[PDB]
């Protein structure tokens, strides 16, 4: 496991020794990413040797006692930590009311790195770690495979590699940008000041 696919493996052996870290117990841990695709970006990870290099199609068909472990670590236990993380990421401001509908949660349907890792980030996108269309679309595609995804809506494998081909959109408002990505970047920034400025009053 020398790839550097698997460097996710340290923060599950040794949780305790990365301030990235900031919550995790026997089960699981809770890590900011290194190179966030949104203003906040952690994963939730699961240390179980038996699960961790399990693909997450096969974890959301065949899982379920982990998929809804995850679910209340996030929905639960650890939702408090995550919207003050929100908070420190974006305005001391905002409510947990407001954040609770400016977060996603999901897995990639073709991770690139090993260790299962769950998603769990703000809608916004604005981030200088979002550099490619790649990026931006394993997000906001079926390609993001939301948690509550039901099996029978789980996306086929073999078609995975069209959703990389088309022309930009913004997932707020539909407005496209072709290949632009430099453009779809001012404007996930114009989305962003839009939604903190009538979000902030709430
Ligand atoms: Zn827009």
């Amino acid at each position: 496991h020398m790839s550097f696919r698997d460097n996710l493996k340290v923060y599950i052996e040794s949780p305790e020794s990365y301030k990235n870290v900031i919550y995790y117990d026997d089960d699981v841990v809770l890590v900011r990413d290194m190179f966030p695709k949104s203003k906040m970006h952690l994963l939730l990870m699961t240390r179980d040797p038996h699960l961790t290099h399990v693909h997450p199609l096969e974890i959301m068909m065949k899982h379920r006692s982990l998929v809804e472990k995850l679910v209340s670590y996030v929905q639960g236990d650890l939702s408090g930590l995550i919207f003050d993380e929100a908070r420190n990421c974006l305005s001391q401001q905002l409510t947990n009311e407001a954040l609770c509908n400016y977060i996603k949660v999901g897995f990639h349907a073709g991770p690139s790195m090993n260790n299962l890792h769950l998603h769990i980030m703000t809608l916004d996108h604005v981030s200088p770690s979002l550099k490619n269309s790649a990026h931006y679309i394993s997000f906001t595609s079926p390609f993001f495979v939301k948690i509550d995804t039901p099996t029978s809506n789980l996306p086929t494998r073999g078609t995975l590699t069209s959703l990389f081909q088309e022309d930009l959109k913004c997932w707020r408002c539909g407005e496209t940008f072709g290949r632009h990505f430099t453009k779809l970047k001012a404007h996930l920034q114009e989305e962003y000041d839009d939604w903190l400025d009538k979000s902030v009053s709430m």
